[PDB]
Protein backbone atom coordinates (compact mmCIF):
# COMPACT_ATOMS: atom_id res chain seq x y z
CA UNK A 1 0.00 0.00 0.00
CA UNK A 2 3.05 2.23 -0.09
CA UNK A 3 1.58 5.64 -2.09
CA UNK A 4 -1.73 4.10 -2.74
CA UNK A 5 -4.92 3.97 -0.51
CA UNK A 6 -8.12 2.05 -0.82
CA UNK A 7 -11.24 4.37 -0.86
CA UNK A 8 -14.88 4.50 -2.27
CA UNK A 9 -14.90 4.67 -6.30
CA UNK A 10 -16.35 7.36 -8.80
CA UNK A 11 -19.25 6.70 -11.27
CA UNK A 12 -16.07 6.81 -14.18
CA UNK A 13 -13.79 4.81 -11.55
CA UNK A 14 -16.52 2.31 -11.41
CA UNK A 15 -16.96 2.10 -15.20
CA UNK A 16 -12.90 2.27 -15.75
CA UNK A 17 -12.90 -1.41 -13.31
CA UNK A 18 -15.91 -2.55 -15.80
CA UNK A 19 -14.19 -1.53 -19.31
CA UNK A 20 -11.38 -3.28 -17.56
CA UNK A 21 -13.04 -6.49 -16.76
CA UNK A 22 -14.63 -6.13 -20.62
CA UNK A 23 -11.29 -5.69 -21.81
CA UNK A 24 -9.45 -8.73 -20.53
CA UNK A 25 -12.69 -10.88 -20.92
CA UNK A 26 -12.73 -9.89 -24.75
CA UNK A 27 -8.96 -10.53 -25.29
CA UNK A 28 -9.34 -14.33 -24.06
CA UNK A 29 -12.42 -15.07 -26.45
CA UNK A 30 -12.11 -15.43 -30.17
CA UNK A 31 -14.42 -14.82 -32.66
CA UNK A 32 -16.73 -17.64 -32.81
CA UNK A 33 -18.08 -16.63 -29.39
CA UNK A 34 -18.23 -12.71 -30.36
CA UNK A 35 -22.16 -12.09 -31.51
CA UNK A 36 -22.79 -8.86 -31.59
CA UNK A 37 -24.44 -7.53 -28.86
CA UNK A 38 -28.26 -7.18 -28.93
CA UNK A 39 -31.29 -6.02 -26.70
CA UNK A 40 -34.55 -7.52 -27.80
CA UNK A 41 -37.93 -6.49 -26.72
CA UNK A 42 -41.53 -7.54 -27.57
CA UNK A 43 -44.98 -6.29 -25.95
CA UNK A 44 -48.58 -7.10 -26.23
CA UNK A 45 -50.75 -4.20 -26.96
CA UNK A 46 -54.20 -3.49 -27.02
CA UNK A 47 -56.19 -2.01 -30.41
CA UNK A 48 -55.06 1.43 -28.77
CA UNK A 49 -52.12 0.42 -27.97
CA UNK A 50 -52.14 -0.34 -24.33
CA UNK A 51 -49.60 -2.37 -23.29
CA UNK A 52 -50.61 -4.78 -20.52
CA UNK A 53 -47.62 -7.33 -20.81
CA UNK A 54 -43.96 -7.85 -22.79
CA UNK A 55 -40.72 -9.47 -21.87
CA UNK A 56 -37.03 -8.11 -22.67
CA UNK A 57 -33.62 -9.24 -22.47
CA UNK A 58 -29.87 -9.23 -24.04
CA UNK A 59 -27.64 -10.87 -26.58
CA UNK A 60 -24.42 -11.68 -26.88
CA UNK A 61 -21.87 -15.00 -26.59
CA UNK A 62 -24.94 -16.38 -28.80
CA UNK A 63 -26.82 -16.66 -26.04
CA UNK A 64 -30.19 -15.04 -24.65
CA UNK A 65 -30.67 -13.64 -21.23
CA UNK A 66 -34.31 -12.97 -20.64
CA UNK A 67 -34.07 -9.87 -18.40
CA UNK A 68 -38.02 -9.13 -17.17
CA UNK A 69 -41.12 -10.72 -18.31
CA UNK A 70 -44.28 -9.12 -17.41
CA UNK A 71 -48.13 -9.48 -17.58
CA UNK A 72 -50.55 -6.78 -15.98
CA UNK A 73 -52.01 -9.57 -13.29
CA UNK A 74 -55.72 -8.46 -14.89
CA UNK A 75 -54.87 -10.49 -17.17
CA UNK A 76 -52.39 -13.06 -15.57
CA UNK A 77 -54.56 -15.94 -16.66
CA UNK A 78 -54.60 -15.48 -20.08
CA UNK A 79 -51.73 -16.60 -21.48
CA UNK A 80 -49.82 -14.06 -22.77
CA UNK A 81 -46.47 -14.97 -20.56
CA UNK A 82 -46.23 -18.18 -22.73
CA UNK A 83 -46.73 -15.95 -26.28
CA UNK A 84 -43.88 -13.59 -25.13
CA UNK A 85 -41.58 -16.66 -24.41
CA UNK A 86 -42.35 -18.39 -27.37
CA UNK A 87 -41.84 -15.04 -29.82
CA UNK A 88 -38.63 -13.95 -28.14
CA UNK A 89 -37.01 -17.43 -28.01
CA UNK A 90 -37.77 -17.27 -31.72
CA UNK A 91 -35.82 -14.44 -32.13
CA UNK A 92 -33.04 -16.14 -30.20
CA UNK A 93 -33.08 -18.78 -32.82
CA UNK A 94 -33.02 -16.65 -35.16
CA UNK A 95 -30.41 -14.98 -34.28
CA UNK A 96 -28.02 -17.82 -34.22
CA UNK A 97 -27.98 -18.28 -29.68
CA UNK A 98 -27.64 -21.45 -28.10
CA UNK A 99 -29.24 -21.53 -24.91
CA UNK A 100 -31.36 -19.01 -22.88
CA UNK A 101 -30.61 -17.85 -19.58
CA UNK A 102 -32.50 -16.78 -16.84
CA UNK A 103 -33.45 -16.19 -12.96
CA UNK A 104 -36.74 -16.31 -11.16
CA UNK A 105 -37.65 -15.70 -7.55
CA UNK A 106 -40.18 -18.39 -5.74
CA UNK A 107 -42.61 -15.23 -6.60
CA UNK A 108 -42.25 -14.82 -10.08
CA UNK A 109 -43.55 -18.32 -11.03
CA UNK A 110 -40.41 -20.73 -11.38
CA UNK A 111 -43.18 -23.27 -12.32
CA UNK A 112 -43.89 -21.25 -15.60
CA UNK A 113 -40.02 -21.15 -17.19
CA UNK A 114 -40.34 -25.04 -16.28
CA UNK A 115 -43.71 -25.78 -18.17
CA UNK A 116 -41.78 -24.34 -21.16
CA UNK A 117 -38.50 -26.15 -20.81
CA UNK A 118 -36.34 -24.79 -18.71
CA UNK A 119 -33.78 -26.48 -16.12
CA UNK A 120 -32.65 -25.33 -12.89
CA UNK A 121 -29.43 -25.30 -12.73
CA UNK A 122 -29.18 -23.44 -9.44
CA UNK A 123 -30.92 -22.40 -6.13
CA UNK A 124 -30.20 -19.51 -3.86
CA UNK A 125 -32.21 -20.00 -0.78
CA UNK A 126 -33.94 -17.89 1.67
CA UNK A 127 -33.56 -15.11 -1.31
CA UNK A 128 -34.35 -12.28 -0.45
CA UNK A 129 -35.69 -13.46 3.38
CA UNK A 130 -38.80 -16.11 2.77
CA UNK A 131 -38.32 -16.35 -0.73
CA UNK A 132 -35.70 -18.19 -2.80
CA UNK A 133 -33.78 -17.59 -6.23
CA UNK A 134 -34.23 -20.24 -9.10
CA UNK A 135 -31.78 -20.13 -12.11
CA UNK A 136 -32.86 -21.75 -15.02
CA UNK A 137 -31.42 -22.24 -18.15
CA UNK A 138 -32.82 -23.83 -21.77
CA UNK A 139 -30.58 -25.25 -24.84
CA UNK A 140 -31.71 -24.15 -28.39
CA UNK B 1 -63.38 -5.42 -30.94
CA UNK B 2 -61.20 -6.83 -27.85
CA UNK B 3 -58.21 -8.29 -29.40
CA UNK B 4 -54.73 -7.68 -28.57
CA UNK B 5 -51.68 -8.58 -30.36
CA UNK B 6 -47.61 -8.84 -29.86
CA UNK B 7 -45.21 -6.88 -31.20
CA UNK B 8 -41.40 -5.18 -30.99
CA UNK B 9 -40.77 -3.14 -27.98
CA UNK B 10 -38.79 -0.17 -28.04
CA UNK B 11 -35.78 0.72 -25.42
CA UNK B 12 -38.52 3.10 -23.51
CA UNK B 13 -41.23 0.63 -23.78
CA UNK B 14 -38.68 -2.11 -22.35
CA UNK B 15 -38.24 0.02 -19.41
CA UNK B 16 -41.61 0.17 -18.63
CA UNK B 17 -41.66 -3.40 -18.65
CA UNK B 18 -38.84 -3.55 -16.00
CA UNK B 19 -40.15 -1.19 -14.44
CA UNK B 20 -43.87 -3.03 -14.01
CA UNK B 21 -41.87 -5.55 -12.94
CA UNK B 22 -39.96 -3.85 -10.43
CA UNK B 23 -43.47 -2.06 -9.11
CA UNK B 24 -45.14 -5.49 -8.93
CA UNK B 25 -42.29 -7.25 -7.39
CA UNK B 26 -42.38 -4.65 -4.58
CA UNK B 27 -45.97 -4.72 -4.32
CA UNK B 28 -46.28 -8.48 -2.87
CA UNK B 29 -43.16 -8.26 -0.48
CA UNK B 30 -42.76 -6.75 2.76
CA UNK B 31 -40.61 -3.98 3.83
CA UNK B 32 -38.67 -6.00 5.83
CA UNK B 33 -36.58 -7.13 2.55
CA UNK B 34 -36.93 -3.67 0.89
CA UNK B 35 -33.42 -2.23 1.49
CA UNK B 36 -33.17 0.93 -0.45
CA UNK B 37 -31.03 0.05 -3.44
CA UNK B 38 -27.24 0.87 -3.53
CA UNK B 39 -24.02 0.77 -5.81
CA UNK B 40 -20.57 0.22 -3.87
CA UNK B 41 -17.33 0.29 -5.39
CA UNK B 42 -13.66 0.12 -3.85
CA UNK B 43 -10.52 1.34 -6.00
CA UNK B 44 -6.52 1.00 -4.84
CA UNK B 45 -5.49 4.42 -6.30
CA UNK B 46 -2.70 6.48 -6.02
CA UNK B 47 -3.08 10.50 -5.71
CA UNK B 48 -2.36 10.74 -9.78
CA UNK B 49 -5.07 8.63 -10.27
CA UNK B 50 -3.50 5.35 -11.17
CA UNK B 51 -5.87 2.50 -10.86
CA UNK B 52 -4.01 -0.68 -9.63
CA UNK B 53 -7.35 -2.50 -8.78
CA UNK B 54 -11.23 -1.98 -7.69
CA UNK B 55 -14.65 -3.75 -7.36
CA UNK B 56 -17.86 -2.91 -7.81
CA UNK B 57 -21.25 -4.02 -7.00
CA UNK B 58 -25.16 -3.32 -6.00
CA UNK B 59 -27.18 -4.00 -3.01
CA UNK B 60 -30.74 -4.81 -2.28
CA UNK B 61 -32.88 -7.54 -0.69
CA UNK B 62 -29.98 -7.25 1.86
CA UNK B 63 -28.00 -8.80 -0.18
CA UNK B 64 -24.33 -7.62 -2.13
CA UNK B 65 -24.13 -8.74 -5.84
CA UNK B 66 -20.55 -8.34 -6.62
CA UNK B 67 -20.72 -6.94 -10.36
CA UNK B 68 -16.65 -6.62 -11.01
CA UNK B 69 -13.62 -6.62 -9.80
CA UNK B 70 -10.16 -6.32 -11.19
CA UNK B 71 -6.09 -5.91 -10.25
CA UNK B 72 -3.81 -4.38 -12.99
CA UNK B 73 -1.24 -7.31 -13.97
CA UNK B 74 1.53 -5.99 -13.76
CA UNK B 75 0.48 -6.32 -9.68
CA UNK B 76 -1.46 -9.55 -9.73
CA UNK B 77 0.69 -10.66 -6.65
CA UNK B 78 0.74 -8.34 -4.61
CA UNK B 79 -2.85 -9.22 -3.17
CA UNK B 80 -4.54 -6.17 -3.90
CA UNK B 81 -7.87 -8.56 -4.91
CA UNK B 82 -8.37 -10.06 -1.86
CA UNK B 83 -7.85 -7.15 -0.17
CA UNK B 84 -11.15 -5.34 -2.35
CA UNK B 85 -13.13 -8.53 -1.61
CA UNK B 86 -12.56 -8.85 1.77
CA UNK B 87 -12.82 -4.95 2.03
CA UNK B 88 -16.25 -4.72 0.31
CA UNK B 89 -17.72 -7.77 2.21
CA UNK B 90 -17.26 -5.78 5.34
CA UNK B 91 -18.87 -3.00 3.73
CA UNK B 92 -21.68 -4.87 3.09
CA UNK B 93 -22.37 -7.25 6.51
CA UNK B 94 -21.90 -3.11 8.26
CA UNK B 95 -24.96 -2.56 5.88
CA UNK B 96 -27.02 -5.41 7.29
CA UNK B 97 -26.23 -7.92 4.10
CA UNK B 98 -26.61 -11.48 5.16
CA UNK B 99 -25.59 -12.91 1.61
CA UNK B 100 -22.96 -12.07 -1.39
CA UNK B 101 -23.66 -13.56 -4.96
CA UNK B 102 -21.25 -13.40 -8.18
CA UNK B 103 -20.68 -15.72 -10.98
CA UNK B 104 -17.42 -15.89 -12.69
CA UNK B 105 -16.18 -17.38 -16.08
CA UNK B 106 -13.66 -20.20 -16.39
CA UNK B 107 -11.88 -17.25 -18.09
CA UNK B 108 -12.07 -15.05 -15.00
CA UNK B 109 -10.37 -17.33 -12.22
CA UNK B 110 -13.34 -18.98 -10.81
CA UNK B 111 -11.02 -20.52 -7.66
CA UNK B 112 -10.14 -17.10 -6.52
CA UNK B 113 -13.74 -16.86 -4.95
CA UNK B 114 -13.32 -20.83 -4.15
CA UNK B 115 -10.31 -19.95 -2.27
CA UNK B 116 -12.36 -17.06 -0.63
CA UNK B 117 -14.96 -18.66 0.97
CA UNK B 118 -17.46 -18.70 -2.02
CA UNK B 119 -19.83 -22.04 -2.42
CA UNK B 120 -20.61 -22.81 -6.06
CA UNK B 121 -23.81 -23.53 -6.10
CA UNK B 122 -24.95 -23.57 -9.84
CA UNK B 123 -22.48 -23.97 -13.01
CA UNK B 124 -23.35 -23.28 -17.08
CA UNK B 125 -21.54 -25.66 -18.78
CA UNK B 126 -19.76 -24.55 -22.02
CA UNK B 127 -20.99 -20.82 -22.26
CA UNK B 128 -19.74 -19.31 -23.72
CA UNK B 129 -18.79 -21.92 -26.38
CA UNK B 130 -15.41 -23.74 -24.96
CA UNK B 131 -15.92 -21.97 -21.45
CA UNK B 132 -18.28 -22.26 -18.60
CA UNK B 133 -19.84 -20.06 -16.05
CA UNK B 134 -19.83 -20.57 -12.46
CA UNK B 135 -22.13 -19.19 -9.67
CA UNK B 136 -21.13 -18.01 -6.17
CA UNK B 137 -22.67 -17.39 -2.54
CA UNK B 138 -21.38 -16.62 0.78
CA UNK B 139 -23.62 -16.40 3.59
CA UNK B 140 -22.63 -13.44 5.77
Amino acid sequence: MYMKHIENGTRIEGEYIKNKVIQYNMSILTDEVKQPMEEVSLVVKNEEGKIFGGVTGTMYFYHLHIDFLWVDESVRHDGYGSQLLHEIEGIAKEKGCRLILLDSFSFQAPEFYKKHGYREYGVVEDHPKGHSQHFFEKRL
